[PDB]
């Protein structure tokens, strides 16, 4: 290219970036929501739906409009969310909002300024310091697990459903919020399960929606991956998006091998990408998983003085660290309902 | 007919683009994008040593860049580029023409994100006060811009001034702030007596320490609300630089403006080229931009104090009425083709008493 095309390129790129946020804004206010169930309107009419501040909303309406999302009639004054559109930005949607995602976008410029002194410093910058995250990580992880985990996820292991329902001993290690553990424990009451995380959120949350369903056969603990005592203590293990930022990643997957009874199995769903760079260039989504892996992943490891491999550690670092792990049986799947992660799928000889 | 299919693409390679500007906002606040324009192609740990900065962050960053493209990335030598078509809009080289200056926008507007979100639901504002980071930084960036083009392109677009200033005015600039503005006019035109209103006690203070400094008897700085001034036939010369927009009662401050003018001065009153038909605006570059600094900033600001809110994206056909509204019967808006953002209008006062 030459300058005059990069400036274009440059230029539109703060654009986007703009639009990117007042996605999230639409999302987390409903305006996007009313809109999708909306005929052409004008500013105050969608203001009066969405019980908000017309003027707010006219502002919002500017910035989308001029992005291209909606759609405004200069004769008639008012504004449309295309259909086309309103279904990949819904929570009706389903797995299919990407209003989602653009959340982190702001979550991640939170903290820009304490990410820049790491450069100069280095250390990182901890959990603690990214309080809106186990919401955003919850619903974004929650889309997929409502979707897909029980009749899409699960089934790609021969004879594991079969198993749960027969009753077997289930643990997800880095579970977040317990939404998966949720999912699995009243699709299989003869299973017990137990989720495991080393925030006092998450278990309280996943622990609190158990109370509240009284599924018995689901139950939380409070430990840190990579210190753990379970010895030969579960059928199946899962780990869903926990792995890359561990500070000690290697001693984790040690230790869930040694919590796995043989013949066990280790369900490990983790970030699609490659380790190598060059293959990652013009694949969608590899600016903003590097980036994310800059401003968190990679940074909540190095606080702790861990491994910091982030976000993009790949497909061949991840496989051969669980052949390191003492998994000698270990295959790579994919769904169409997760273009994110590959879904590991790693086995212990009887 | 753009299609589902079509969109879902586009809007994920927005969201890889919002990325794309956060690594580079890094970059130059890193002064790593300043580094790499220096250096010939190298690795991410010569890159790293090279800016004085930890190797790994430093890794984390090239990976995106190059995936964004701005950074080139030879595989086979492990080693890195930054072309110098592109090191030259995002570098500090190119002075106010870096382009890296804007995207640090973008944390700074995700800064404010949940506080904005929660005015819609209550109303009121996000409080000026919440923004430091954020007007220090205009500040810096305009003030390279009058370091760059004030006295030789700026005012002379105001047919005769340079002779008004050369001969001796009297002149004011409203919304003055950090006061970069009046230095250079008061050291240019020695004849000429400069006051600079602002009511930041600290932007006052501090020009005057600046002032004096630079030993500019002309230079003098005061502190007052624009919305209630009392001057009247003042000034030969008023200047306004991006600060009417923001205002909680701009229609009196522009009222305000032609009092404290003479009979036979002029105002010129720089701001947001963009026009109040919003049709008007989609395909015109940074349209999204300006519309999201509004809501999130520019337009919030104003609300917090019971404002008009009239934002970032007021226009130019809003602007000219209000000027006619406070007085003015003559006004051209001038444009500079260099500068893209701005609009230049040039009001002018009866000459009768
Ligand atoms: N050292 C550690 N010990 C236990 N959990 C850890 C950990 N380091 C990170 N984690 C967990 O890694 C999780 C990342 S996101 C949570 C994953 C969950 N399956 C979901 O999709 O919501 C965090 O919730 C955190 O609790
Ligand atoms: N009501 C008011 N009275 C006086 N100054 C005001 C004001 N409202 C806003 N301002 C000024 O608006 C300024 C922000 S913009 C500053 C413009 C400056 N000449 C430049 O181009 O860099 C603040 O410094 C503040 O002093």
């Amino acid at each position: 290219e030459t300058t005059e095309e990069f400036g274009n390129r440059f230029v539109a790129a703060i654009d986007s970036a703009g639009l990117a946020i007042l996605v999230s804004v639409g999302h987390q206010t409903g305006l996007l929501d009313t809109m999708a169930g909306l005929p052409p309107a004008t500013s105050m009419e969608i203001a009066e739906a969405a019980g908000l501040e017309e003027r707010y909303v006219r502002e919002w309406l500017g910035g989308m409009t001029t992005g291209q999302i909606v759609e405004y009639d200069a004769g008639s004054s008012t504004y449309s969310l295309p259909a086309h559109r309103a279904g990949m930005l819904t929570r009706a949607a389903g797995p299919d909002n990407l209003a989602v995602i653009a959340q982190f976008v702001s979550l991640l410029g939170e903290v820009e300024q304490k990410v820049i002194r790491c450069f100069r410093e280095g250390g990182g910058v901890p959990y603690s310091e990214y309080p809106r995250f186990h919401k955003l990580m919850a619903e974004m992880s929650g889309m997929v697990f409502d979707a897909a985990l029980i009749d899409v996820v699960l089934p790609l292991v021969d004879g594991l459903p079969d198993r749960l329902r027969s009753g077997a001993d289930v643990a997800d290690f880095g579970c977040g919020s317990g939404r998966a553990v949720k999912l699995m424990a009243q699709a299989f009451g003869a299973s017990r399960f137990t989720g495991i995380d080393f925030s006092d959120e998450a278990v309280a949350a996943g622990t609190e929606e158990a109370a509240r369903l009284g599924l018995a056969n689901a139950t939380f603990e409070r430990h840190d991956l990579a210190e753990l005592d379970k010895v030969g203590a579960y059928d199946v293990i899962t780990v869903f998006d926990a792995i890359h930022d561990q500070a000690q990643p290697a001693r984790v997957l040690q230790n869930i091998y040694r919590a796995l009874r043989p013949g066990g199995v280790l369900l490990m769903v983790d970030i699609k990408a490659s380790s190598q760079l060059e293959d990652n260039v013009g694949v969608p989504l590899s600016t903003y998983l590097y980036t994310t892996s800059l401003m968190h992943c990679m940074t909540v490891s190095l606080a702790l003085d861990g491994a910091g491999l982030g976000t993009v550690w790949g497909r061949q670092l991840a496989t051969s660290m669980l052949a390191d792990a003492g998994f000698t049986d270990v295959t790579v799947a994919e769904i169409e309902s997760d273009v994110l992660n590959n879904y590991y799928i790693a086995r212990k000889l009887e």
